[PDB]
């Protein structure tokens, strides 16, 4: 697709509302899905979240486990009376009683030039945080402050790299991945339920280029 079209696409895709719940129990766990118990009430209907993830990642959970959710939906189901289920990818971490707010340093380069990013721009209260949560916070920031996906923007490529301080290769997201041009494919990059120990993330390295 063309630059202008990819921008409009991603701008709309990442404008999608994010779901954040710190304490919920898994009602059902299957090979590659987790379904929460009632989260709350949205538009008069009882709200539930279904998380799709690689079987390898799902192996980490069992029915009854207490978990936290931070994810973006790609579909909704209203076929059941007084009920609504949002479908998402990963975004699941073990329940954490006490919040531990921590800022994650960010290094940003736009078209080769380094740009300062405030100390408190990206943060999380989790000791085990998903790459998805960080990505969502990063893109919201970039869209609001650095013209990411904006109309009239010349950007065409970019990446968010998690520069961890361990022996693992650096995990990253492609900021201009468009898949099949819909939420189902674009958000599918979160299916691995990738997460990090907060003390292992040294900082984030972001590149955006035209
Ligand atoms: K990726
Ligand atoms: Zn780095």
């Amino acid at each position: 697709g063309l630059e202008v079209d990819n921008n409009s696409l991603l701008r709309n895709i990442y404008s999608t509302i994010v779901y954040e719940y710190s304490d919920i129990v898994i009602d059902f766990k299957t090979s590659h899905n987790l379904v929460t118990k009632k989260l709350d009430v949205r538009d008069a209907r009882d709200f539930f979240i279904n998380s799709e993830m690689d079987e390898y990642a799902a192996n980490d959970f069992k029915t009854g486990d207490k978990i936290a959710v931070f994810s973006v939906p790609f579909d909704w189901n209203y076929l059941s009376k007084g009920k609504v289920t949002a479908y998402t990818y990963g975004g699941i971490t073990p329940y954490q009683k006490t919040s531990i707010p921590k800022n994650i340093p960010v290094n940003l380069w736009i078209n080769g030039k380094q740009i300062s990013v405030p100390y408190n721009e990206i943060s999380t209260n989790k000791t085990t945080v998903t790459a998805q949560e960080i990505d969502l916070k990063v893109r919201k920031f970039l869209i609001a402050q650095h013209q990411l996906y904006s109309s009239g923007s010349s950007y065409k490529s970019g990446r968010l790299v998690f520069h961890t301080n361990d022996n693992s290769d650096k995990y990253s997201f492609d900021l201009f991945y468009v898949g099949y041009r819909d939420k189902e494919s674009i958000f599918k990059v979160y299916k691995d339920n990738k997460s990090f120990n907060i003390d292992k993330i040294g900082h984030l390295d972001i590149e955006i280029d035209s």
